[PDB]
């Protein structure tokens, strides 16, 4: 069973008129205007519209995918004077398109971690992630990529992981004794035109 | 029956990536990647591309509705392994959405006409009628309003005719012989963001 009663609005609209969404229709109207399509549920009548007439539907608000990304409402073509139906009272969804527009972001603004000194190169010191809240299953947009914009050449990260690992032998606590680095995690696989999101990692050289 | 099995994609798209058109599934698709939705028909496999694993369809190019305003193609879900069909070789259409793109023009850059001299006031003396390759089914984008920009008081037009008008009387051919009046014609129903043309009729007083 094809499943085509569904809808695919593109999230965070700013045009000066409303949003077009699409237009129900049943192949017995034949333009006479003496059908009147209905529209029902989740937000009808308030967010979506219909044009009774013809059957287009529209937004009428900047809807936000993170927000809510599915809408299920309820179809009626029915005989305007008589109120009889002409087609059954189908269900359809409509879907909220994503685009990037969430940042990565981490679960805190600053880590905290240890390494010893004179730990052999690529010696695993802390794992920061980063989430995003755009759609994973649909583009880069939630795909995030990391690097260091601080703690080089001391320290790497592995841009798929964020694993960070020293880089350099004979760190010693004599000589320093507490790392600063920054981590970028950058969504559209970390390229052009992707978002940002940045947290600081203070590693402690220990004996 | 009503009618599911179409797209509605917005014209003139200027997005950095491709225009998401919309997702072909089967209800029988467990997710498990056996199926292999392909995509036929018209623009098939070049303008309109398909996910065969997810059924995602987006469009590789600038669509111009004034150029061509539907897609028919035909959706085909199958088995990956045997080249079974799972469902039956349905055809489904991409409606080209419009857009305010196409300012109003006349026929003619000049229009020529006459009205006797001592004509009484409101004598009709050439309608002009502009033109609009937008969608008139649809908005204001193709709902066109006159407005003289030149030739007045001597002269009024009709806001949704056109009918270009004498305004005064005692309009002497002996004092003045040609008049030249412009005639600007704005879509949107002539207010605010609307698309205008222009032209200019020549009109001579006769005896
Ligand atoms: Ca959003
Ligand atoms: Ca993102
Ligand atoms: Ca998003
Ligand atoms: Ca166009
Ligand atoms: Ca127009
Ligand atoms: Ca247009």
């Amino acid at each position: 069973g094809w499943m085509w009663n569904q809808f695919f609005l593109l999230e965070e609209y700013t045009g000066s008129d409303y949003q077009y969404v699409g237009k129900l229709h049943s192949d017995q109207d034949k333009g006479d205007g003496s059908l009147k399509y209905i529209l029902s549920g989740d937000g009808a009548g308030t967010l979506f519209i219909i044009d009774e007439k013809t059957g287009d539907i529209h937004a009428t608000r900047r809807i936000d995918r993170e927000e809510k990304a599915f809408y299920t409402l309820r179809a009626q073509a029915i005989n305007r004077r008589t109120l009889r139906p002409v087609e059954p009272e189908s269900e359809f969804v409509i879907k909220i398109h994503d685009i990037n527009d969430n940042e990565p972001t981490f679960p805190e603004e600053i880590y905290t971690a240890s390494v010893p000194e004179m730990s052999v190169v690529g010696t695993s010191v802390v794992q920061v992630t980063a989430t995003d809240a755009d759609d994973p299953s649909y583009g880069n947009s939630a795909r995030v990529i990391y690097s260091i914009l601080q703690g080089q050449p001391y320290f790497s990260v592995e841009p798929e992981t964020g694993i960070i690992r020293t880089a350099l032998p004979n760190m010693n606590r004599e000589n320093k004794e507490q790392y600063q680095v920054v981590i970028q995690a950058k969504d559209m696989g970390g390229q052009m035109g992707g978002l940002s999101g940045t947290t600081t990692v203070n590693i402690t050289l220990t004996d």
